[PDB]
Order: structure tokens, then C-alpha cells, then sequence
């Protein structure tokens, strides 16, 4: 059927949207060339909108029966609970967009009796009705990129499709434990979102090391979400029915996937009737969940189409690599065309071509490679990082303009052992931090698609519990990450190692002189700038972190905060 089918009404904003980056002072020390850096806006929405409207066609197989069968096992062990009406509550972000219904995020949280009459309403009319389409709001994304001169255009603004507060709500209490356990029990090793960076190099390396004649590849879906049917979200749904569940979730996600997991009307801002989606709502709490589950099972199936030998995959929504043995270049290339007409019958084509690798520092996943450094004492340190275009984009951009999410404070999380993330995101906004006097300031942050209140001064022991002591001392990076680094700053017109360098050695001294919380950051975290280091010993507010539950799931457009 078509993924999506529109009235003609436009994909509307709320608010005035900015395309081009702002000249200011701050963001200019970070990069010249602010030209290179746009966002995208709702002008965009139809170039999108045109890509992602085709129809869809799907033929299963046995392989594919079989893999679902195996699937739906190991989901039979898990058992999962209803989440109240306050659990619920309080995994809503501060800010999520208000209900139509006179009520907002601050009420929701707050327990507000319009808000949770509200709550109980929706639920029990999911309970009562498993029929009508629920009404959806559909707005186009505003991210920010730096331009691609080898792709001959822009991105357009990607979509974004999500119900009413007040059903969000209760997409967390029928299925919030469900998309937070059973994805690992199904898909196991398999599941990326149950790995820190650290843990997917680990299994990564690991993996690769495993096979005596390595390859490895990606797949990339064109537009994922698009392709998904009406057959693969009910499956999905048969998949989280073999929970043992309590008779009011089981009812209430039959409802949900009737009523808007498998499509609904889409409304514009204008509160115009744009069009009706027969595919992935890209903004509901199942999205994550439901696009590793199919990603992994057409994926599943086509390794065994393909005949792929002692494969293993990693999959992270549509994300997805596979390291295998090699039978050869041109057996691999035939491998790989093999895999993909499988994907294809599987409604799961391909955007580029997989190709095969066979060095795991090029192999690209979730926007990442695996890469190599020293740390104190010499010894090799595998980590994660990426090309650092889009990281230092978005970082101007929030220099320049106040936005909702910091970026740069989850990549600095992430890629903490990278030289990109050190020489520059450290050293660039520290020094703000102290002009402005914000250390302290808590900031949000998202970290697989859920959101982080994190506050600066904490990074030290959340870097030292994340990467371990080492990420304060890498040195001797891989010369591919260094002229992959180099190139990027040259193509931004950002400034080099001797700038950064000196702007750290001072941001350092600052707080170093500072004392306290402030003085352990000039110390860990830019010990590299000086040539009289001082000694890194174990932080003792590293243990007392509660950094569980950060690499469980993943909730990219389900809505959610963590405390
Ligand atoms: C501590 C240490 C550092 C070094 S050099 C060095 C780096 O290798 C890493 C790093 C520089 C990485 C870098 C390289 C090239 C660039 O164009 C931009 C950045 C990073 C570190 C954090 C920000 C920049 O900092 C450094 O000073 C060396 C060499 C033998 C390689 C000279 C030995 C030891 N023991």
C-alpha cells in the first residue's frame, strides 16, 4: 500500500525556523566558515515528503517464518508490568509538547489533576475502543548539518509524526518495561542499544577477531520507516503479545497498535488534515523497539537467503552490520547482491549499496568506526569516534542560538576519548561555561534517544565510569583519524591543535584556580594540554554514579527522561 498518502495541506511550523547559521563572536572561534552549516526547516518538507511516499510491496518466506518463530520463543520468556499513571508521569520530558487538551508536560509531571483526568481517559478509552485511528501531529524536524559538496545537494528536513501528550503517557504504561527488556532478550549480543561505546568496540573487535578471513558490511534501508507495513508492525505486536503480560497491557497494545502503531490521520500544526500514514510513526515509543526488531529479523532472514558463512550481526534500529567470513571479492560482492534482493522482497530496500570491508576501522555503524590510540603507558586502546562534521556543526550552532538539547554535551559523553571531542568540544565550551559562570548548570542531553538532565562539572567521574581513566590520557591517534579529523577542520574553517591547545591551557589554569568540582575538570580533562602532566588517579566520585539504565534501550522518538 502507499506509506503515505497527503491531502495537499503543507507540513506547517510552530515558530519561526533559521536556516543559516548566525554570525556571532562565540561560534566564529569554533568555525569560520558558518556558511557550511544549515538547518533544516518545514521549506524543506516536500522534497522529504516526496521521498518517503511510495508503495510498498512485501513477499515473507521460510527463512523469514523461521527467524520470526525463533524470535517469538525467546519473547515468550519475557515477563513484563503496566506502568502507573506516576511512573509514566515521570519519564515525561519537561518540555514535551503540551496536549490539546488545556494540559502540558509541566502539569503531566506534576500529577495535575487535568492532566492525570486527561491520562485516565485516554487509557480507558484504549481499553474500551481498538478501532478508531488515533489522531497524529506531524511536524518537519529542524536539525542542523554541515554541507555535503560530493552529494551535489542539501538533506531536507526529516519528518516527525507523534500523538497527544495524554497518549504518550500511556504508550509508557502499557509498553515502557516491554520496549526496555525484551528487545535484548530477543535479539541478545545482537541488540546494539544494551552496549556503552566501549562495550560495541569490545563486541565489535571481538566479533571481527573471531573470523579468519573478516568482512564485514552495512545496510542501509531507504527510508526505513517508510518501508515498514501493516505486516511488520503487527508482528511486532505478536512479538510483544508473547510477553506474559497483564490482561489490561495486552488489551491496551492491541488498542495501540490498532488504533496508531499500524497508521492514522496526520494534522498539520495549522490543525489541517495533511494526508494518513499506513507505516512507522517516527515519533511514538515503539519506534526504536520495533525498528530493531524488523531491521534484525529481514536481516536475519537474508544472511540465510545470502548463505552468508558464521555471520554476526549488530543492530541498532534500522542500523545495521554484519561481519562474516569472507569467501573472496567477487563471492562477497555476489553475497552482498544476494542479501539485498532478499532485504527487497522483505520490503526493506536499499538506499547505497552494501559493500564488503575488510578493515573494521572502515566500517561505518550508527555513525561510528572503531579506532585506535595509546594510552599512558603506551598500551593500544581500541574506542569509538566518527567524522567529526556534524558534532562541531551542531556545537556552532548551539554557541550561537539556545537550543533545547545540547549536542555537544552528549557527544562529549560519548566520544570522551576521541581527539576531536578533547581538542575542541572541551576545551571550546568549558571556556564559555566559565565566562558565563554556568558550570553548575544542569543541561539536557540525549544519549540513545532518551534524555539526560547532566551537569558539566559531573563529566570527569561520567567519563572516568564510561571510558575508564584512559580516555583522559590517549595520545598517538591513528593517522587515518587524524587526516580525517584535520580535513574536516580545514573544510569548517575551524582552528588547529596549536590554537586549541593554548585555548585549553587557559581554560585549564581557570579552573584549576577555582578549586573544588571545577579545579578536578582542569585536571582530568585537559592534563593533554600541558607538558608537566599531573597524575590521573581514580576520581572517587566515579563509583557512586548511577550509570545503569543508560545503555539498556533505545527511545529515539519515544518521548522520554531519566531523572
Ligand atoms: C601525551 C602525548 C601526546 C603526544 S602528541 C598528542 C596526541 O597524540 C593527541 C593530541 C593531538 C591530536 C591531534 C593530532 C593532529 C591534529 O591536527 C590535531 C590533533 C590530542 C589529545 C587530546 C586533544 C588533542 O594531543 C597531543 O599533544 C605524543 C606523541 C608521541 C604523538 C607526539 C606522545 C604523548 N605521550
Amino acid at each position: 500500500s502507499m506509506s503515505y498518502t497527503w491531502t495537499g495541506a503543507l507540513i506547517t511550523p510552530c515558530a519561526a525556523e533559521e536556516s543559516k547559521l548566525p554570525i556571532n563572536a562565540l561560534s566564529n572561534s569554533l568555525l569560520r566558515h558558518h556558511n557550511m552549516v544549515y538547518a533544516t526547516t518545514s521549506r524543506s518538507a516536500g522534497q522529504r515528503q516526496k521521498k518517503v511516499t511510495f508503495d510498498r510491496l512485501q513477499v515473507l518466506d521460510d527463512h523469514y517464518r523461521d527467524v520470526l518463530k525463533e524470535m517469538k520463543a525467546k519473547a515468550s520468556t519475557v515477563k513484563a508490568k503496566l506502568l502507573s499513571v506516576e511512573e509514566a508521569c515521570k519519564l515525561t520530558p519537561p518540555h514535551s509538547a503540551k496536549s490539546k487538551y488545556g494540559y502540558g508536560a509541566k502539569d503531566v509531571r506534576n500529577l495535575s489533576s487535568r492532566a492525570v483526568n486527561h491520562i485516565h481517559s485516554v487509557w480507558k478509552d484504549l481499553l474500551e475502543d481498538t478501532v478508531t485511528p488515533i489522531d497524529t501531529t506531524i511536524m518537519a524536524k529542524n536539525e542542523v548539518f554541515c554541507v555535503q559538496p560530493e552529494k551535489g545537494g542539501r538533506k531536507p528536513a526529516r519528518l516527525i509524526v507523534f500523538p497527544d501528550l495524554g497518549v504518550r503517557v500511556c504508550e509508557k504504561m502499557a509498553l515502557y518495561d516491554v520496549v526496555s527488556t525484551l528487545p535484548q532478550v530477543v535479539m541478545g549480543s545482537s541488540y546494539g542499544f544494551q552496549y556503552s561505546p566501549g562495550q560495541r568496540v569490545e563486541f565489535l573487535v571481538n566479533t571481527w577477531k573471531s573470523k579468519k578471513n573478516p568482512m564485514g558490511f552495512s545496510y542501509d534501508t531507504r527510508c526505513f520507516d517508510s518501508t515498514v507495513t501493516e505486516n511488520d508492525i503487527r508482528v511486532e505486536e505478536s512479538i510483544y503479545q508473547c510477553c506474559d503480560l497483564a490482561p489490561e497491557a495486552r488489551q491496551a497494545i492491541k488498542s495501540l497498535t490498532e488504533r496508531l502503531y499500524i497508521g492514522g490521520p496526520l494534522t498539520n500544526s495549522k490543525g489541517q488534515n495533511c494526508g494518513y500514514r499506513r507505516c512507522r510513526a517516527s515519533g511514538v515509543l515503539t519506534t526504536s523497539c520495533g525498528n530493531t526488531l524488523t531491521c534484525y529479523l529481514k536481516a536475519s532472514a537474508a544472511c540465510r537467503a545470502a548463505k552468508l558463512q558464521d555471520c554476526t550481526m549488530l543492530v541498532n534500529g534500522d542500523d545495521l552490520v554484519v561481519i562474516c567470513e569472507s569467501a573472496g571479492t567477487q563471492e562477497d560482492a555476489a553475497s552482498l547482491r544476494v542479501f539485498t534482493e532478499a532485504m527487497t522482497r522483505y520490503s526493506a530496500p536499499p538506499g547505497d549499496p552494501p559493500q564488503p570491508e575488510y578493515d573494521l576501522e572502515l566500517i561505518t555503524s550508527c555513525s561510528s568506526n572503531v579506532s585506535v590510540a595509546h594510552d599512558a603507558s603506551g598500551k593500544r586502546v581500541y574506542y569509538l569516534t566518527r567524522d567529526p562534521t556534524t558534532p562541531l556543526a551542531r556545537a556552532a550552532w548551539e554557541t550561537a542560538r539556545h537550543t533545547p538539547v545540547n549536542s555537544w554535551l552528549g557527544n562529549i559523553i560519548m566520544y570522551a576519548p576521541t581527539l576531536w571531542a578533547r581538542m575542541i568540544l572541551m576545551t571550546h565550551f568549558f571556556s564559555i561555561l566559565l565566562a558565563q559562570e554556568q558550570l553548575e548548570k544542569a543541561l539536557d542531553c540525549q544519549i540513545y534517544g532518551a534524555c539526560y538532565s547532566i551537569e558539566p562539572l559531573d563529566l570527569p567521574q561520567i567519563i572516568e565510569r564510561l571510558h575508564g581513566l584512559s580516555a583522559f590520557s590517549l595520545h598517538s591517534y591513528s593517522p587515518g583519524e587524524i587526516n580525517r579529523v584535520a580535513s574536516c577542520l580545514r573544510k569548517l574553517g575551524v582552528p588547529p591543535l596549536r590554537v586549541w591547545r593554548h585555548r585549553a591551557r587557559s581554560v585549564r589554569a581557570r579552573l584549576l584556580s577555582q578549586g573544588g568540582r571545577a579545579a578536578t575538570c582542569g585536571k582530568y580533562l585537559f592534563n593533554w594540554a600541558v607538558k608537566t602532566k599531573l597524575k590521573l588517579t581514580p576520581i572517587p566520585a566515579a563509583s557512586q554514579l548511577d550509570l545503569s539504565g543508560w545503555f539498556v534501550a533505545g527511545y529515539s522518538g519515544g518521548d522520554i527522561y531519566h531523572s
